[PDB]
């Protein structure tokens, strides 16, 4: 298991543009394209970042193109964050790749913002830490998703991935 195969289990694979779980436009894998309610923004996003007049439908080439960038990109997040980075120098490879999920969903500004959830992580009490980062909203509105997360911290293993 690694990241890449661990994200494309929790997003999903899109050819066509779509709503993601809080009704924002969406395509390939887990790709955010745009918070604007409007199709036709979604549209010019699409094809500016393909580099193409595309329809609203990508090819799983490109869907696997946008997901390497985003990927590379969420790292390159973490290690640019003053917050972040020490939490992520601090973890085992399996952790890491729990923190980068994060990141590709919620982005590091958001989850810079689980303060005392670093803290704990950092300290490495995981048991801890797991109670505190199910109190959020991010539990409450993707719970599977976040009890996957969550249990990657506490045990260190791939388990919550296995068979999915
Ligand atoms: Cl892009
Ligand atoms: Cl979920």
């Amino acid at each position: 298991m690694n990241i890449f195969e661990m994200l494309r289990i929790d997003e999903g694979l899109r050819l066509k543009i779509y709503k993601d779980t809080e009704g924002y436009y969406t395509i390939g894998i887990g790709h955010l394209l745009t918070k604007s309610p409007s199709l036709n923004a979604a549209k010019s996003e699409l094809d500016k970042a393909i580099g193409r007049n595309t329809n609203g439908v990508i090819t799983k080439d490109e869907a696997e193109k946008l997901f390497n960038q985003d990927v590379d990109a969420a790292v390159r997040g973490i290690l640019r964050n003053a917050k972040l980075k020490p939490v992520y120098d601090s973890l085992d490879a399996v952790r890491r790749a729990a923190l980068i999920n994060m990141v590709f969903q919620m982005g590091e500004t958001g989850v810079a913002g689980f303060t005392n959830s670093l803290r704990m992580l950092q300290q490495k009490r995981w048991d801890e830490a797991a109670v505190n980062l199910a109190k959020s909203r991010w539990y409450n509105q993707t719970p599977n998703r976040a009890k996957r997360i969550i249990t990657t911290f506490r045990t260190g293993t791939w388990d919550a991935y296995k068979n999915l």
